[PDB]
């Protein structure tokens, strides 16, 4: 079975009866709730459907709350939608108005103040392109250079224009509050551009008295310029290639992806690769050769998880998309699970020990690597190494099973909080012997710590045969 | 400037006035003439337009004749086109008939004899899918399992069904004859499945008294099963991912590509990667993030050349497609031109010397590597290594400049046939000093042979400063 | 302090009052009792003096019983000693007789029937050389080719002559019996030439109901031809360079040494390098530059132990010899303790775990590696790796401390037989805290097993801070 | 045949009738004339005997003039010799006197001024050792701590005492003058301690209008402290282990040797390893196991040349010593000629090209590497690499054949000064075809330059079959 994790986005196409169930059964490891779209009713109903499916199948499924961030958007049109034809003049104003074809508002109130002639405007992640002709008082006069359809509240991008906007919008803070109370397992922040952006997320979490892992979505030059600092301050990163591929030259993204995955793994942080991996499966039952390649290469790059956006959220083949993504990952890993080596020898106790654990497992042809983890840290230093051996995280904290759903190669087991290392090993034997696949005598390598239930306490490797008296 | 070579396919969208010129000016290195489509008038007019553009710009442009091979195709419909809806019964007969919705002919006259119930039928490279229910005398009854439109003479694929059909069809032999007389520089054969398939191509070439380099298109299991033998018998290979991705599981293609590129380079043969690299640019001015990734990864894989099929042949943005492909390749090579190392130390005189030549060039920060070549062999053993140094092929045979248009990193220079090594070096000085970019004193490494104008005679490396008395 | 172990040979020069004490205080790790020389009184008195010095200093000192083996020797001369002058004819007979200058006996009674004209005879490890002229019935007439003095019972070598003689002589069996009852810790067998030679040693040990580790002395072509098999059947090996350098071309010995050390370490067996390492210190207070080099190079070769023969046994500077050898080893190890890498990844549980233990220790800058061992095996798989970290063997079997005296880099600690892993760790804390060098908080890596007091049970690594509650 | 070069020292034992001839015939590559001993008659007669033997055998033999340097020596004794017994008081004065047992002069006039109580005095390279008790006006009162015999003008060492003495003594300048006029090929300077010491040697050479290569003898801490600068300013280095092993701790010498050989080879300079390699062969026909080891290890260290001092100069077996040294080197090289890799990629034109030349040779199983050289530089960058292929230097300067006698693996060929590269290749064919060993067709790799007869002009590699038309 598969090692690389699959993130799916919920929306209209995953609202049909028991479709969230179908996704989980097909291999969805993480469910992305995109707070750009939908009502709190829609989110609640979706989150419910995931918990049921997770608990009914016994498949771990993390729930990821994606916060819109300071996204810039067009206003409302009198018509709901217009057609912007190559050669037409369009005014985009910071003034209040009901838009029409040639004059519409935007959410960014600093547009008049920050946009200068020659500035480019990409709509809907690149399809309709304008150039700024003039800024007259409150209006921004543009010429459509690539033509197409625009609708109410369609998103835009002003590449290289310096955008002043709080890391968390007032709407994001309410979405974050709603999501923390609802019981989501992780939070993703759009348009991160500083390591300090996590402090503001944390501030809100502390008010509400609930912290979850915070994913930095990489889709801004400032993010890549500060990749290292951000990967260290945040708990995971997403290569958000849609916005990244308009905010940077689209031809720069491939190497930024590769460099960001390598940075994540060096620091034992989850990395998701996102957006258009199987874009064509929105309309078609099979993907393009490019798409198949893109997914295979994300695996060999060393990505913890690949994500589907529109493929599952609004697509015609959300199921086929997940199944297809699964087959491709499996095809690659059958050949080899190998990842690009780390460019540093581990220095932290948990890194050194997890590295050693992998070594002993592989060299002794063990049936499993088992790590005990309170925060998931010890497990994440073993995942990044990419062994072909099963990696089994043992934890007393159910949320950590949901958190590790986006960590490479990792199945998690909830067990009572133990007061001894011998107890942890009895737990392993107990848990593992329930599965047909493990038998008494089978050799496994166990990583553990003392004093138990203490983070960073991990200090022990035990080569154990299941059920034998070797403790 | 760019090292990786770009192959474009000519068709309706590259027939508009001076568009073939625009392609060459935008960076087209090889022009594919696809003999699946078009009249001999259409091909002649296109081939003319390429020679003019090549000669008018002084950009080398190879002309590649792609032979349809034993492609299986549907017959004619009374309507020209029908709609095959998920759930419908369709008869495909080896009998002669004008088709309608529920009964149509195919070109494969062995279909009744070779198709068994449960066999799958993919149309138009996968979009419409049938399953074989029954073979009733001459008719093959199928159920549409994925629905869509079919037209006259649309191509089909019977994956894993053993197809008996000659390597060269009677139509291919006439297309090959036409193409050799027209003056094409290389020939590509569809659906190669044995190393001996090249003997039949050669046979025809010998009758006509004209041999060109023969590209094996890899798009059949038998091809990959015999990859090594084929790469040795043929002069180049194309990873033809369209048909390969229906004839094999589409999830297997990514690693077959990688393994086929590595096999090409080990044996100093050109490899093209083909089909759907920028598929979405048929309709759109920018590609998908998957597409951008697919192209970048073909470069890092070590592909001599990337190809555009429908992107240039029938697409709306043939120019943007070439420009976009060029930017992506350039983005990757700016970072590094490095390729996956070879798994063998060179053993052949030309391999050893070209390897050594690269070493001396790079270590001495030379301005250029220069190799003299009659067949292009000596040059191709340097190309596969992927140095960031300019690689300048010197030849007396104009066709060889067109042949090396699909070899990595290589610009070619036509010079008189020399009778001495000192003559070859004077030639270099003269040719190079015409370009602004080279000046007297500039350090350059020259590979040459004696007796001159003899293939495999290469036996000499000379570290030369341009215009200085060091011979 | 020093990692490489020093073996000293006892004889006349180490019989002086307190000399054996002085040797131990100067760094003697193993005391060789050479059963070629001395009577049982001399051996007893020497063995007593070693146990006292070991127990009085608390320095581990192994006692090695070196068995003469089937050594070929000259008979008795009427004069005790004669002079064999270059050019003289000498008869060496298998017949019984009192030795005249020109006619003497030998112990080898197969000489007449095994010696053919042209055969060479080296005396006293090479200094006087003869050639065989004629074999007359029972006499072997030779011509002195290199001249010098010979005495009663002087040893000879017939290089390349096939010698039929039991692996254990009648006198060896009595020396072995005497040595096992006396309480020696290891046994060395001279002139091993088959892996089965250890079976005959074991046979005697089983009769007497006492087994000790058996060292194969390598000093015969048959030994080197069977190096691997011998290293696997025996518990250690000695490169016995004196006899090896007359039985083989002396110019072959340097690489045989290197290849025999590498073979020992691959299979986790002790290797001693022996004979003439500091030969000139028999007469002189400082060695030759060659001698200094020879010792340094034995260290970099990866030798567990270097031996002194005549330097301590009959020499004028037994003390200086040990001190000097110690300074040289220390000089080398100060720079680096690094050894030639192993040509195989460990496959045995104990190899894999000890390798991993080293890794964790070095990477975490631990103060010590600690291994619990019943047979010393687990410790010996860590020793061969040559870490700069102190290596501390913990055992309940006092003999094992004496056995590990000849294992690289290893100090041993006797502790009560423990019934738990937590017990072993409390033991470590207690033993180590007695030494000034270790304090509470100091980081150490502990290797252990369960069920305890079982050989090959080793299955556990524990990163422990001394005195802290982390078990 | 052998690659590593053998330096022999001439003296009383090489004055017997055509003994110098016997040495050359046995493999002496360089003859050391030690100007510490002998008068100019003795040197002339010896130098004559070497030129005759070299010319009569056609074996290249370099002649090395070793200059005594600022060696500190005892004065004359009334008796010619006394015995200094452990426990005796000895006065060593800077005042003029005919010595006796209690009171003797020295050459060092700064002894009273520079020697303080507690200072150690080694005599005759270590055998008799004193400690300084008091300095009374002009006298240095010492206690014999190690006893033995001393004679007229015996050499002493004051380790760690700062010695003020010119790099060239007045006696050295006259020996250097005599040696340059006599026609010696190289000059060795004792007790180098600064890179500028070569400037003073050069100064004298320039006055006399003759420069030869200057060997820095390494035997002082200041030398090792400045190893790199010295190796760059001087043309070769000798590890002079006799004095180095009293001026430094003798236990430090082994690693200084290794580090000095590595430094020589990195900068393409010859390194000789000197003194006591086979010390025991002064008295004995076979060496010690240490001695055999010392020679083998000098080879694997990467030494261009091993030297014999007393073994040939005063020894009883000068011939056996050379033969024995030869067998050991040959034994090692049979197994492998491999040297410790260089820690830098070559950067100079001649380094890069010679590296490349080796590559092409080895990979194509060439019969020889051939390099054309004016100064020997191009050859010396190939030698340091240690290929198992024959290395044949071609030069028009006969002295360069004598100079390359101490460069690893190198046979030299004198040829007319050529005006073309094609000429150099004709020369090779001609010279090589005279030897039975080379035949027409045999492939060889040739390194050359233009304009010819210019140092550092080397810029060409040619893969040539002997006698074939491939130029
Ligand atoms: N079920 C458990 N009971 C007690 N401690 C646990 C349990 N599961 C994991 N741990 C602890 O998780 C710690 C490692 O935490 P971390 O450094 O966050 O991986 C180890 O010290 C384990 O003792
Ligand atoms: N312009 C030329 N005139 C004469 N020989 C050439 C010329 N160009 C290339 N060659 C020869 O091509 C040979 C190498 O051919 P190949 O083995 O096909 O690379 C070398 O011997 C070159 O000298
Ligand atoms: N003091 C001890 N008490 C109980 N077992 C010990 C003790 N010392 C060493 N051992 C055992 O030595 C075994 C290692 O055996 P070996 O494979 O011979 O190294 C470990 O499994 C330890 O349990
Ligand atoms: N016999 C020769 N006649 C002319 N030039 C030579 C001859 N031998 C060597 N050389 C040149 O000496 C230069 C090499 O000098 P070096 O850099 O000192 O080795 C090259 O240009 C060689 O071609
Ligand atoms: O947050 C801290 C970082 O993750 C570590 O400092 C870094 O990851 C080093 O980890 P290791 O030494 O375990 O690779
Ligand atoms: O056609 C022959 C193949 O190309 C060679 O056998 C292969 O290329 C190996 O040659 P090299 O030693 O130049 O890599
Ligand atoms: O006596 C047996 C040998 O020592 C082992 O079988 C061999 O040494 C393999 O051990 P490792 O895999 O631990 O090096
Ligand atoms: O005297 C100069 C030195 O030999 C060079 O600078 C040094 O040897 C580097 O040369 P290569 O780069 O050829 O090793
Ligand atoms: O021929 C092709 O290009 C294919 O099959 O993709
Ligand atoms: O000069 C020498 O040869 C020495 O000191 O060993
Ligand atoms: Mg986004
Ligand atoms: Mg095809
Ligand atoms: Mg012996
Ligand atoms: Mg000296």
């Amino acid at each position: 079975t598969r090692r690389g994790k699959i993130v799916c986005t919920l929306g209209p196409a995953t609202q049909r009866d028991d479709l969230v169930r179908a996704l989980v059964e097909a291999g969805m490891d993480v469910a992305r709730m995109n707070f750009s779209h939908g009502d709190y009713d829609d989110h609640k109903v979706a989150y419910e459907r995931v918990r049921v499916a997770s608990d009914a199948t016994g498949r771990a499924v993390g729930v990821l709350a994606d916060l819109q961030g300071p996204k810039i958007r067009l206003g409302r049109f009198a018509s709901g939608a217009t057609h912007w034809a190559e050669g037409e003049t369009v005014r985009i104003t910071v003034g209040a108005c009901e838009g029409s074809h040639d004059r519409v508002s935007t959410t960014y109130k600093r547009l008049a103040q920050d946009a200068v002639a020659g500035d480019r405007v990409l709509v809907d992640d690149g399809k309709v392109a304008l150039v700024v002709d003039a800024v007259e008082g409150d209006d921004v006069v543009c010429t459509v250079v690539e033509g197409g359809p625009v609708s109410d509240n369609k998103g835009i991008s002003l590449p290289g224009m310096n955008v002043t906007a709080p890391a968390l919008s007032e709407k994001d803070i309410e979405d974050l509050t709603f999501a923390l109370n609802l019981g989501v397992d992780m939070v993703a922040l759009s348009f991160v551009r500083s390591p300090a952006d996590v402090e503001l997320v944390h501030e809100v979490m502390d008010r509400i008295g609930r912290r979850v892992p915070v994913i930095a979505k990489l889709e801004k030059p400032e993010a890549i310029d500060n990749l290292e600092a951000i990967v260290l301050a945040f708990d995971a990163v997403m290569v958000a290639r849609g916005d990244l591929g308009v905010e940077l030259p689209l031809e720069e993204v491939p190497l930024v992806q590769k460099r960001a995955i390598q940075m994540a793994r060096e620091n034992a942080k989850p990395v998701i690769v996102a957006t258009q991996m199987l874009d064509s499966m929105i309309e078609n039952s099979r993907p393009t050769r490019a798409e198949a390649s893109d997914v295979a290469n994300a695996v060999l790059d060393g990505a913890d998880a690949l994500m589907l956006s529109g493929e599952t959220s609004v697509g015609k083949y959300p199921l086929a998309a997940v199944r297809t993504m699964s087959r491709i990952i499996c095809a690659v890993e059958e050949n080899s699970t190998a990842a690009p080596p780390l460019t540093h020898i581990p220095r932290t106790k948990r890194g050194v020990i997890s590295y050693a654990a992998r070594d002993i497992g592989e060299r002794l042809d063990a049936k499993a690597l088992v790590a005990f983890t309170q925060s998931g840290d010890t497990v994440r230093r073993l995942a990044r190494l990419h062994t072909p051996l099963p990696l089994l995280a043992f934890t007393a904290w159910p949320e950590v099973r949901s958190q590790l759903a986006m960590t490479w190669g990792t199945e998690t087991f909830i067990v009572p909080k133990m007061q001894s290392t011998d107890g942890m090993i009895r737990q392993v034997d107990k848990s593992l012997l329930e599965l047909a696949r493990y038998k008494r005598g089978d050799l496994v390598v166990i990583v553990a710590g003392a004093p138990p239930g203490t983070v960073g306490s991990t200090n022990l490797i035990h080569v154990h045969r299941i059920g034998e008296d070797d403790v």
